[PDB]
Formats: structure tokens, C-alpha cells, sequence
């Protein structure tokens, strides 16, 4: 018997079994209706298209998110996505082995006691635990201080660590993650004629994004070098077969990241809130805080990412220090391997809430 | 077999096996106490964080000192310390040697009784002896004669001697010492704007002092010559890169020894308290006093405490004395090396106290 | 030819008059900048939105406050806040009356400094006084004897004063005041899935705490009672017509200035600093400092302050003692007060420093 480790994102659902080196099954996290009648008398009208099921055929699908900046707005579409996951991509019975789950910081209380009473009564799991993502990070890295920045499809936090011990004082968290990016990517493209509007354009315009997009080192000497020449220009073949041709929104989409001004939010950019992070600890944990900074979800995949926050962190943290960001091949992936190393530790095996605690102490035996 | 010296003081813990030239253990006397939650599994959360190892981990740790001036206040701590101290730092069975101690003097008997108590019944030592430190540190410099100035980080206390015998009714105490001193500092480098709360930055400003600072020859002149030019400044790197810079502080703080009125406190200076502890000795004895005054302590160690205090002293004296203080190299160590002497000579066989004698005479047998 | 008193705090702006009862024109100390671009032509972009009329437009604006635990952190939003104060609120010529103003103890030097000088060189008043505010909190109450708890929105200090003559070094500071309450308030609120992050958006939940919170007589029970009834529950209504409901966080978010550790600060609370403060008195003083506590400053105007307070110190003191604590009705206004009866003694007309002396010694002549 091994642990189930489900990571449950706003964008994507990673499942699998825990003792494996990579998540087995990874669909995109989204529930799609029929928007049109059926005609043809012979077919069989599904009601879940879920994942990649629904990507597949989203141009008869209307395209809804069940999880919107790590808080479930909708349960009855979360229900069907658990119910997907654990029948048709593990394909498992989930009361037989434990559910570990994940779950960002600093979220209401109801959310994690809605999905721990769905999982008890609906599914009947033996047992479960709910773990941070900025520390099961930590473990895919092994090491047990530094800072973490992890940026998805929702929200963005970060949590510094030192010699195993939380700072939770010092934890600050960000909504401004993928979706926001692609949003403004789909508003800048309007610049050149290129309207996209429906749920199935967003999917496209995301896919743009995540192939043409870097970050450039500086912001203002390449828009002037952009502004001059244009070997940065790329093309891009829509799934009809139209070509469009896409200029300086290349680095103009991800500096939202780093001057969120851009999307009309009064907030600060990813570097300023890490060093932020990093002032609140006590002075004697900030060397070695500076001394490893880590990467983690796919938000941080752009190209040139390490260096511009490098450049930033070091204009931001006194002369001495040397800033050091980590930043693994496999980030995207790093919260679903830190619980599977966390579940098949010996320690962990008394963490779990199995049901018998449930049925004793109400919902709040998770807190 | 040989005995073992342990000189317990408030700042620092000096240990060592007698007839060795100098302590093989010397670490500060801090208790720390985890001030957050563990989040990693699989670490190992130990309880005690003494000496060294709080020191280096001290950003995650609350640090306490257990004893203060010179009278232990928690006899939980101080027991964590003493065997802290035998197992970890000399890694010697206490019950085989005869462990010999120090006390200052004027202390109440309480103290000396909980800790004869405790080396007897938790530690199981054949026997032991408690010393005065002043008088050691006479016999470090080889000398019958003199009157000697111990200051630690607790209190400080002349003792004078002459040929040997010693003069109780002379005894002076002082309680202003090193903590006092890295108190009024913390305190008046807010006037640059740097502020200092927190045990750890207790340390940091400990640090500082035993750095920066040192004695002026007189106090108003150099202070005009101050207020003139920056040459008086230097720069100090704080853990986390910043750079701090410190001015007249230099020679301000150590200042409150000699006028401790700027400490608030309604005393008298070192060099009236030496003064004053001389002209209670016979007129006979007064010549030989002035002749050998010996330093003894690390709060001794500012440069040019030695003309400054011969300076005042000369200007107390009659004109015909000729002041002396002796300075050794080595006066940080005084009292252990002179421990170190005691417990080798042949005739101090006879001093020790038994846990025969104690059974039987109860606490009281130390007096 | 009146002097004027203002009283420069973190959070308000209180000036006037001397002679007058009360303050005539109370307003915050916040300066905004517009984060829009103006598009309509033939309106006035005023660059100078201080006070109410910041307060009033803050939806497209960014709020700052150029006060920072009582030290001016950005010296051109002060004078921009200060001919503010001189011109459209008060509607005087500054150079015809001299100008008194206050500062809290332990403040560095280059502060006051800079102040005398911007007041000095720009507004060219004939002459100034700088007070301490804690002594001004006793002038308000006509009293000579006693122990001031000031604490307003950037730090809270403890000054004993006995017979009219100060005791500096039994003066405590403690960094906590309603500022951190505030932001407290806010982490505490996403409990239950209220987010607030903008500038704006702190005040309005500054306005949330100010009506809504309370101090519990002890802290355990009335979690306990809290757990079981929701009759603590409150609601409030936003801006733009949302509701919200508020449970125990009503009586969590003043409870960090008992409890620091709330807040992640390795401190202690207000009762024990001034314990710690009457602890550092001579004996014979400690009886009436104990029978007279006065308190000072807008955060102490929580229900509920008084009795806890004497609770906590009946706990701390000896069973003899009698602990009084005094809590005014208009304790918000009470250093202004204290200022405005200075000014008009006919003893203090001596203590002005006018601007020929200011020539004539430096910026030092404060000192
Ligand atoms: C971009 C796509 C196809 C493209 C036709 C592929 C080719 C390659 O692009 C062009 O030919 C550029 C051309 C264009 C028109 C004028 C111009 O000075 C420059 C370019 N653009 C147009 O005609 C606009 C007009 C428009 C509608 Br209506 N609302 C909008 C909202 C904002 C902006 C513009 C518009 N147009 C018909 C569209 O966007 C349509 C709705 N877009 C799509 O179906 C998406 C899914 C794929
Ligand atoms: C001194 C240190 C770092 C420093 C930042 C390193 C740099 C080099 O110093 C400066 O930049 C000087 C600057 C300053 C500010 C105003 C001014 O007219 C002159 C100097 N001082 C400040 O901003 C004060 C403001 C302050 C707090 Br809040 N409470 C206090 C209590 C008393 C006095 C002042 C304050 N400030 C933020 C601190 O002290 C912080 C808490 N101190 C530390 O973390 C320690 C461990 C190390
Ligand atoms: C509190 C306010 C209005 C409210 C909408 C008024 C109504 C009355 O409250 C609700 O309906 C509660 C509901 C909610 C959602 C899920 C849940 O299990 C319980 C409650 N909360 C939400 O949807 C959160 C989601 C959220 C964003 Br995004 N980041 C966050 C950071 C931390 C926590 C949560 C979040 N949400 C949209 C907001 O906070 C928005 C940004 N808040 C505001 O504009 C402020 C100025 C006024
Ligand atoms: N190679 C890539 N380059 C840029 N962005 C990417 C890349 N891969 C994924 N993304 C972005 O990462 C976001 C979500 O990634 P993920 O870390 O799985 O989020 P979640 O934690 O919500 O599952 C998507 O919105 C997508 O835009
Ligand atoms: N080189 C130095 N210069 C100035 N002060 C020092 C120096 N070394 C140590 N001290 C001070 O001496 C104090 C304690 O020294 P020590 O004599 O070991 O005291 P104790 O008898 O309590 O162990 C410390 O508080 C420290 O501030
Ligand atoms: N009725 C009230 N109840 C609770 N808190 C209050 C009340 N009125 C004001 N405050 C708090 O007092 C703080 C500042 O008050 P004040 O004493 O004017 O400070 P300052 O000295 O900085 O002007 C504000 O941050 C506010 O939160
Ligand atoms: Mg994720
Ligand atoms: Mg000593
Ligand atoms: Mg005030």
C-alpha cells in the first residue's frame, strides 16, 4: 500500500502514486459543457469532459476553471475533477491507500475543511494530509534553508526556511501568476489586429505564450533595440492555418512579473517581494537566506528568468552577499516530487488524519 | 587522576583538567530555546542549545543567561550547563575527579549550598572545593601580596592581601560589569539611529564593544578633539552585510567604569573603588597595596585601562606612593591558570570536601 | 502674538493654537500621488493631495506615510505635509508666531536636527521648542507624579517622572503600536477569506479595527466562550455595499499588544515594560508610580484597556500595592493639551530657542 500524492493547482492537476520519480498523470485542471444541441441521434452525450478530454474538443466546449487563485469557486465541478482523476488517469480505488494533498498559504479555513469533509464522505479515503507547497519545494531540493518563489497558474508566495524551522511571520503572498500573464497577452495583441475572446482563444493565446515568451535582462535597451530592427519578430501557425506574427509583446508580456503596474495592479514585482520576504527574518538568517533562492512552479520557466532576478536582487541586497538563484530543470515539477519524498519518509507516518480522528473531532482536526 | 577546574562565571563558562597551561574548553553561558514551530520532517529538534551551538543558530533561538551577577537564578538552566559542560565539552566521567569551583565573594550561602547540592547528588563528584577568584588570581602571578581588581561580566570586587593573609573586613563589590557596559551601549548607539532589541542583537552589540572601544587617557579633552575631526570614526560589518559606522561611542561607552553616574547609578568608579578599599587596611599594609595592584578579568582587557587607572590613582594617593598595576597578557584566564596551581599543590590535599563529610555535615559543610 | 502647538505623531497631524481647549484642525499624516493618467481636459491636477483630501480621493490614489516609528523617513513629503498644516488648515503666517513641537524619547539626533533646520530655513519661524511627548501627557493631567503609557500609531514608550524630576534611565520603547495592529488585523481577516492589500484597502481595515475590536478581561476564556456562541459576531458594511462579518478576531488583534509573539516580535508586552520601567526606579519611588498610571496616545482607546491592565500589573506587584490606572476621557488629545498649557507658562517663555541663537551655534544649539 502507497500514498496517492495529487498536487491540485488552478491551472493543472498532478496525480500519481507515491515512490515514483514523476507525476504518471497530468491533465490540465478545467471542466467544459456543450454550448450548442446535439443533432445526430447514435452518439453518447458525455457530461464530464474533463482535461484533456475537453481540451481536445473545446471548440463545441465552453471552458470553466474550477479554482481561481488557489480558492475553489466551484465545488460541484472540483467534485467531478477528483472523481476524474482518481477513476479514469489513476485509475485506482482511492479508499484503499491514503491522499496526500497540497494547498497554498495564507488560504481561508474553508476551503481546506470543504475538501477535507468532500475527500472523507464522498471518496472514503483511509486517511489524508494537507502539506504547503513552499516546503514540499524545499524537500525536492534537499536542503532544509533557503527562500522559496512559487509562481503557478494562480498565486504566487514566498516562504523563507531556516535549518528546517518556518518563519511564518515572513510569508508574503502575491496574486499575480500565469493566467494575469496571459490575460494581458491577450489585451497587448489587440495592438496588431489579433482579437481573441472565446475560452478555446485563451487556451490558444496560453499556448503562444508559453512558446515565445522570454524575459529580457533589461526592459528599456531592448524596446529601443526591438524599436530598430526586427529579427525579433517570430511567426506562429493558428490551428486553422493562419500565421501571425508576434514583435516586442515577446518580452513585454512576462515583465508584468517585475512591473505588475502593467496590468493595473498596485503591487510590487516578484523580486521586491522576495527581498521583502527576506528583511522581515532576523539578521543573522538573511546571509544564507540571500545564499539560495528557489525556483519552483512554471511560471518561473521563462527564459532569462535566473538572471534578470539575480540582477534585481543583487541591486536590491547589500554589496557583500552573494545572491544565488537555484533554479532546477525539473521546477516545474517540484511540489509533486517533495511529496512524494515527504510521504515514504518512516517520520511521517503519525501525521496522517485517518478517519476515525475526523468522525471524533469535527473539521477542524486539519488545524 | 587529576582534578578538574571549572570556573563558572556570568558570561562564559572556563573548563579544563588541572596541571594543563591553559582551559581546553571555554564557551559562552547561554540556554536557548526554539521561538518557532518545526515544519521539516525528519530533522532532530534537540532541547538543549548551550554554549557555542546556540551561538551559531541564534537567529531561530530566544538565548537566557542563568546567572546573573554572579547568583545563579535558574537552577534548571545551570544544571543543563554543568552537564553540558562534563559530557560534551571535556567528554569526562564527572565521578572519577574532584571537581574544584569558583564563587565571588559577598554571595549569599544559598548559592554555594543548591550548588554543592547539585555536584553531590545529580553528578555523583568524589569530592570538590569552593574558591574565591581574587584570591587565584594571586596566585596566578606568583605573589603574596597585593591587592587584586576582578572584573567579569557579572560584578566586580577587589580583595586585598598582604603576606598571605587576607583582609575580609576590606572587601569592596561592585555590581557594574561587561553586561552593564554592552547595556549603555546598545542604549546610546540609538543617537546614529541604530536600533538593537533582540538577544541575538545583544550578541551583535557585544561583539562590537569588545572591538571598538577602548579608554581615553581623559575624558573632556578627548572629547573636544573628537567633536573636531572624523578620524575618531571606524566601520563595523554587521552579519548581514550592512555597514555601520561608530564615532565618540568608542570611548564613551567604557567611560561609565570610571563615572558610572552616566549609567544612573549612585556609585563610585573602579579607581575610588580600589582607593577605598586600600585606606581600610592597616597604615603598615597601605605601601605595599599601592605597590601591586593586579588586573584580573576580561573587562579589564580595554586598551589603556592601565594608565587611565594608575592616573587616578596616582591623583588619589599621596604624592611620595609609587602606583603600579600589573597588566598581565594573559589576565583573562587569572583565576582558572591560578586554580589550575592551587589544586596541584601538595598541601591543598586536605581541603577537599568529601561526599563522606557531606553526608554527614550536610550543605553546611562548606562553611 | 499665541504660540502654535503642533503635536507631529505617525499617524495624525494635531495643531492649533495655544490657549485653545482642543486641537482645530486634526487630519491623517499621509501624502498621495495619483497612479492614473489624468484624460479629461479643464480639471486641475493638484500635485499636493495631504490629509482628508487624500483621504477622500484614495481610489486613485497611492497613500504614504512619511513617519515611520516616529522617525521621517522621506523628509520632502514632511515639509509638503507641514506647509499643509501651516497654510490651509490653520491659515497662519508662520513666521509671525513661534512654533512648539514634539518628539518621542530615544529618537536619533539627525532627526530633531533636520527638523529645526527645515523649520528654521523654509518656514523661517522666530522660534521653537522641542518636548518630549510623555512629559507633556503629565502636563495634561495636573499632575507631578507618575509613570505615562503613551502609545500611538508608530512606537509606545514608558517615561516615570517623580516629583517633577525625570528618570532617563528607567525610560523604556517598545516598536508596536497601532500600525502593526493594523497590518495584524489584516493577515488575521484572510482567516475567512477577506483579502485586503492596497493602501486604500488599509484604511479601511484600520476603520474595522477602530470600531469593531475590544480587549478580553483574559484572553483563554473568551476563546473558549467565542468557540461556542456566535453572539460575538459582528457585521460591517464596505464602500461599495459588501458585508462582512467579524468573530473573534475582535478581541485577537489588540491582543498582540499583550502578546507580541503574535506579531512574530521576540518582545514583551505593554504591562511588562511598564513593570520593567517601575523596576528600574529607586524603592522609595516604586509606591507612587504604582498608585499612578496614566495613559496617553489613540491606541490605548481599546474597552477594556483599564481593568486589563491593572489586572496584569496586580499580577506583577506586591499584594500591598494598589494599582491605579488613569484613563482619561479625552486621552487622545492629551499631549496637544499638555503643549498648549506649556507654552502659555510665563516660566517657559525662557526656553524659546530663537533663531539668533540657532545662527549663532548650529543645528546643535537644540542640544
Ligand atoms: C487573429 C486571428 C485571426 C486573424 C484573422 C488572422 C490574420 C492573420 O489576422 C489579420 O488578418 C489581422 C486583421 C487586421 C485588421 C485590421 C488591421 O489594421 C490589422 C489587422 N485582424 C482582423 O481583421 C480582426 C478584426 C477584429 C475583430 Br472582428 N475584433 C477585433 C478586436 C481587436 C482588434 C481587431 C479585431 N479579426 C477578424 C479578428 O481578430 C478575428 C476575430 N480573430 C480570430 O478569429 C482569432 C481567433 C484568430
Ligand atoms: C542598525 C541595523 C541596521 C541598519 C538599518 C543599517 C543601516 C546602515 O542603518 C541605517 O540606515 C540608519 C537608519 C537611520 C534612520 C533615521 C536616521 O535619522 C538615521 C539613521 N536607521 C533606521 O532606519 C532604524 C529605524 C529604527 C527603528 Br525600526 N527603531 C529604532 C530605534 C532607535 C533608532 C532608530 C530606530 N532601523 C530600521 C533599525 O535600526 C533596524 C531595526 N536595525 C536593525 O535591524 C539592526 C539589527 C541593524
Ligand atoms: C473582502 C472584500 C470583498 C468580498 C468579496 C466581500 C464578500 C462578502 O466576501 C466574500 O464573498 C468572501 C470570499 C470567499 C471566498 C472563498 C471562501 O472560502 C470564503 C470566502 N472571498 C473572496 O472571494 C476573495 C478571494 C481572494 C482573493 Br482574489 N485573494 C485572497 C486572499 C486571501 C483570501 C481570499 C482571497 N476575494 C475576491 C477578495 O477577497 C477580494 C479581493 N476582496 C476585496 O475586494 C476587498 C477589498 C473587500
Ligand atoms: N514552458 C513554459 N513557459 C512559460 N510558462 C509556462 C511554461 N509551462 C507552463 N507555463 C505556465 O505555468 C502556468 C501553470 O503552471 P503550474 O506550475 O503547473 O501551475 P499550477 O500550480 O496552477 O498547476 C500556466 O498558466 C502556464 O501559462
Ligand atoms: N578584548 C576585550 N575587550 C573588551 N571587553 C572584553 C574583551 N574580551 C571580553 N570582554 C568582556 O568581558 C566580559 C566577560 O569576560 P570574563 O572575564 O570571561 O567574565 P566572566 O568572569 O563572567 O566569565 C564580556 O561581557 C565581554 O564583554
Ligand atoms: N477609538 C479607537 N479605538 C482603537 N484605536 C484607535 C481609536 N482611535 C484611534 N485609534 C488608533 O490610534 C492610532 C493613532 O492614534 P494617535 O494617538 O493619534 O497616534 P499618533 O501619535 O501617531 O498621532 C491609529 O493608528 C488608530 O488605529
Ligand atoms: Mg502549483
Ligand atoms: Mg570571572
Ligand atoms: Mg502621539
Amino acid at each position: 500500500v502507497q500514498a496517492l500524492v495529487v498536487d491540485n493547482g488552478s491551472g493543472n492537476v498532478k496525480a500519481g502514486v507515491a515512490g515514483d520519480d514523476a507525476p504518471r498523470a497530468v491533465f490540465p485542471s478545467i471542466v467544459g459543457k456543450p454550448k450548442n444541441p446535439g443533432i445526430m441521434v447514435g452518439m453518447e452525450e458525455k457530461d464530464c469532459y474533463v482535461g484533456d478530454e475537453a481540451q481536445s474538443k473545446r471548440g463545441i466546449l465552453t471552458l470553466k476553471y474550477p479554482i481561481e487563485h488557489g480558492i475553489v469557486t466551484n465545488w460541484d465541478d472540483m467534485e467531478k475533477i477528483w472523481h476524474h482523476t482518481f477513476y479514469n488517469e489513476l485509475r485506482v480505488a482511492p479508499e484503499e491507500h491514503p491522499v496526500l494533498l497540497t494547498e497554498a498559504p495564507l488560504n481561508p479555513k474553508a476551503n481546506r475543511e470543504r475538501m477535507t469533509q468532500i475527500m472523507f464522505e464522498t471518496f472514503n479515503v483511509p486517511a489524508m494530509y494537507v502539506a504547503i507547497q513552499a516546503v514540499l519545494s524545499l524537500y525536492s531540493s534537499g536542503r532544509t534553508t533557503g527562500i522559496v518563489l512559487d509562481s503557478g497558474d494562480g498565486v504566487s508566495h514566498t516562504v523563507p526556511i531556516y535549518e528546517g524551522y518556518a518563519l511564518p511571520h515572513a510569508i508574503m503572498r502575491l496574486d499575480l501568476a500565469g493566467r494575469d500573464l496571459t490575460e494581458y497577452m491577450m489585451k497587448i495583441l489587440h495592438e496588431r489586429g489579433y482579437g481573441f475572446t472565446t475560452s478555446a482563444e485563451k487556451e490558444i493565446v496560453r499556448d503562444i505564450k508559453e512558446k515565445l515568451c522570454y524575459i529580457a535582462l533589461d526592459f528599456d535597451e531592448e524596446m529601443k533595440a526591438a524599436e530598430d530592427s526586427s529579427d525579433i519578430e517570430k511567426s506562429y501557425e493558428l490551428p486553422d492555418g493562419n500565421i501571425i506574427t508576434v514583435g516586442n509583446e515577446r518580452f513585454r508580456c512576462p515583465e508584468a512579473l517585475f512591473q505588475p503596474s502593467f496590468l493595473g495592479k498596485e503591487a510590487a514585482g516578484v523580486h521586491r517581494t522576495t527581498f521583502d520576504s527576506i528583511m522581515k527574518c532576523d539578521v543573522d538568517i538573511r546571509k544564507d537566506l540571500y545564499g539560495n533562492v528557489v525556483l519552483s512552479g512554471g511560471t518561473t520557466m521563462y527564459e532569462g528568468i535566473g538572471e534578470r532576478l539575480t540582477k534585481e536582487l543583487t541591486s536590491l541586497a547589500p554589496s557583500t552577499m552573494k545572491i544565488k538563484v537555484v533554479a532546477p530543470p525539473e521546477r516545474k515539477y517540484s511540489v509533486w516530487i517533495g511529496g512524494s519524498i515527504l510521504s515514504s519518509l518512516s517520520t511521517f507516518q503519525q501525521m496522517w488524519i485517518t478517519k476515525e480522528e475526523y468522525d471524533e473531532s469535527g473539521p477542524s482536526i486539519v488545524h
